[PDB]
């Protein structure tokens, strides 16, 4: 799932992760595993 509302989560995650992915779900934000 992809999300778009917060202080730059993917962002921070991504770099260590990589891909835009990501596991955020809910107000409970959480990178993907890449």
């Amino acid at each position: 799932v992809s999300c778009t509302g917060s202080k730059d989560c993917y962002a921070p995650c991504r770099k260590q992760t990589g891909c835009p992915y990501g596991k955020c779900m809910n107000r409970k934000c959480k990178c993907n595993r890449c």
